[PDB]
């Protein structure tokens, strides 16, 4: 019954979330550069797009038309430039901040009217342990800044749209085994020091993160809004 | 299949959580001073006890024997002495800190071995918006201290028991309509200023809080531990 749009939905965390939503009976549309194969496999509508360049408003419009409505928005698209601040160019800084933060704002702003019309909505932004820390041995200042900024956006939008029936939250996955994080998992100087700080002693599978994402996209979150929910195996608590 | 013990389970938030767990197929035991009627109504095992005086270890033992095991512990017992610090006696301070914090530690410490034996466990402590603030117009310094202390205990136990298959989290309900909070709801000078800060514009029903509690007591929290999850209608984000 609920209609959902998941960006970065062809692989990694986004894919896992899309699968979880389909399992809940939601009509799902996934956006990424080449979502065709994943969409057919998951049972979702494919929406090819380059979110680093294409107008976000346009993607929301395409989702509304493809689904016949829009109640849920999950922005799980991922990109990164893992370079220290003094090496990072402004173009690279902007690339990371645009996709993670500006697009988050633009997508949510475009989706809200439709959720309000339905009187029910769920916006789920994707954070990180870097929403609360700086990534430790990994040089990701731009990513850290963007993922922390999302907590402010989450609070701001949650505050303004609560009366409209929309809940806005920030799911903060910990260290997860995906293609996106391979550079970290393959480097011992990164993987070892990080994993030693995870009480559960292992990285997460995307599906384990998606279990919580589904909750934040359902009736379970009726009175839950403007919050970050960290699913990190105990990393931050360590 | 899962066996759960819920303190403060005859009314308010505890009762709602017990109901939610029974709905999930869990075998539940509720503890409070007079749980008989509620237990019969909910379909749970009654465990009469005065947690402000009776040895917590004894209650856990009684739960294990009544349920045939123990996988879940929810400490939702509630008490308060709403007096400013300069008026509060040490006895009153200790009354609040003992029931909310010391008993939390003692119950969890006693339950952990059984959860570890089963290789799966969920400990859910109950926080408050006072885990992050001081209660605003309400004079509750002891309660604030205890509910904030629980976040430290949550992190500490989560860190040590993660490898044992136990997840430990702090559910922080916002302003909820229960008998316990009537003094706040009945006073305009308290209710009005507080509610004006809740984006959703209303207090929660216990059942709405329980929806999230159930998640934190299930497989959805497999990779979620050592965290606080606030379900407050947007109050803290405001």
């Amino acid at each position: 019954e609920r209609k959902a749009l998941v960006t970065g939905g062809s692989r990694g965390i986004g894919r896992a979330i899309a699968e979880a939503l389909v399992a809940r009976g939601y009509r799902v549309a996934i956006a990424s550069r080449n979502p065709e194969e994943a969409a057919q496999s998951l049972g979702a509508v494919p929406l090819p797009t380059d979110l680093e360049k294409d107008d976000p408003k346009g993607l929301v419009k395409r989702a509304l038309e493809a689904l016949g409505g829009l109640h849920v928005l999950v922005h799980a698209a991922a990109v990164n430039v893992r370079k220290p601040a003094l090496e990072l160019s402004y173009e690279e800084w902007r690339r990371v901040l645009y996709l993670h933060l500006d697009v988050a704002f633009l997508l949510a702003q475009a989706a809200a009217p439709h959720m309000a019309e339905a009187g029910w909505g769920r916006v789920l932004f994707i954070g990180s342990v870097t929403t609360f820390t700086a990534g430790g041995p990994v040089p990701i200042p731009a990513y850290t800044t963007a993922k922390t900024a999302l907590l402010g956006l989450t609070r701001a939008l949650a505050k303004e749209w609560a009366r409209l029936g929309i809940r806005v939250n920030l799911l903060c996955p910990g260290y997860v085994e995906t293609e996106f994080t391979l550079p970290l998992r393959q480097n011992p100087e990164l993987y070892e020091p990080i994993t030693a700080r995870i009480p559960m002693g292992r990285w997460a599978r995307p599906e384990e993160i998606a279990r919580v994402a589904a909750v934040l996209c359902g009736d379970e979150a009726e009175y839950l809004t403007g919050q970050a929910v960290a699913v990190d195996g105990g990393f931050l608590a360590y």
